[PDB]
């Protein structure tokens, strides 16, 4: 099949090797709730000594800037929550992207075809990144409603599941040490 399926023990270790993070967080995020799980991820993450931050599309959402307030409700600390005009740049660097619940605002078609709807549009570089976790619950569209690139590349794996679902086992997973 035209995509890679991983589980969460594999994503333990992706982020077990990985010393710098990125969170871009979309819509998927907040419609689960998924916010409080992962503020005490990126927490236990940072006291690792790792580099978690996020990178926050300006569309993000359904709402504008609704990422940045949910998550600054949930404990997330401001100064580790970025624009993408102040962190695309770092993606090349970025040992792994964890995309959780954004799909248009990390699409990659956006600059590679010219043809698409969202040609031109800005997106955050995520495909660049040594790895890609995307987390959303099937191969399908979100609002732009056209299929993502990023979801077949060899650099991306899906880690299928409700956001909220997924990111409480992995903050279990985590804790355990
Ligand atoms: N921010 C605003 O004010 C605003 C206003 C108007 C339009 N928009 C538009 O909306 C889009 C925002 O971009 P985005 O990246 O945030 O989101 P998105 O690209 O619309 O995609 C969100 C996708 O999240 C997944 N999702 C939904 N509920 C989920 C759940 N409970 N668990 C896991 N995944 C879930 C769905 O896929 P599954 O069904 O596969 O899970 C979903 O594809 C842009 O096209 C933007 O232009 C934003």
């Amino acid at each position: 099949g035209t995509h890679t399926e991983i589980n969460l023990d594999n994503a333990i270790d992706m982020i077990r090797e990985a010393n710098s993070i990125i969170i871009t967080p979309g819509y998927g995020l907040c419609a689960a709730k998924a916010q409080y799980p992962i503020a005490d991820l990126v927490k236990m993450l940072s006291e690792q000594g790792k580099k978690v931050r996020f990178g926050i599309h300006p569309v993000a959402g359904r709402m504008p800037g609704q990422l940045n307030v949910l998550l600054a409700e949930a404990g997330v600390p401001y100064d580790i929550v970025l624009e993408m005009d102040e962190i695309n740049h770092d993606f090349p660097d970025t040992d792994l992207v964890l995309v959780i619940g954004a799909n248009d605002t990390v699409n990659s078609a956006a600059q590679e075809d010219p043809n698409s709807i969202i040609a031109g549009m800005p997106v955050l570089e995520v495909w660049k990144s040594k790895q890609v976790i995307v987390m959303k619950r099937s191969l399908g569209v979100g609002y732009a409603a056209v299929d993502n690139p990023i979801f077949y590349k060899p650099n991306t794996a899906m880690l299928l599941g409700d956001a909220k679902k997924t990111c409480d086992a992995l903050q279990a997973k985590v804790r355990e040490s």
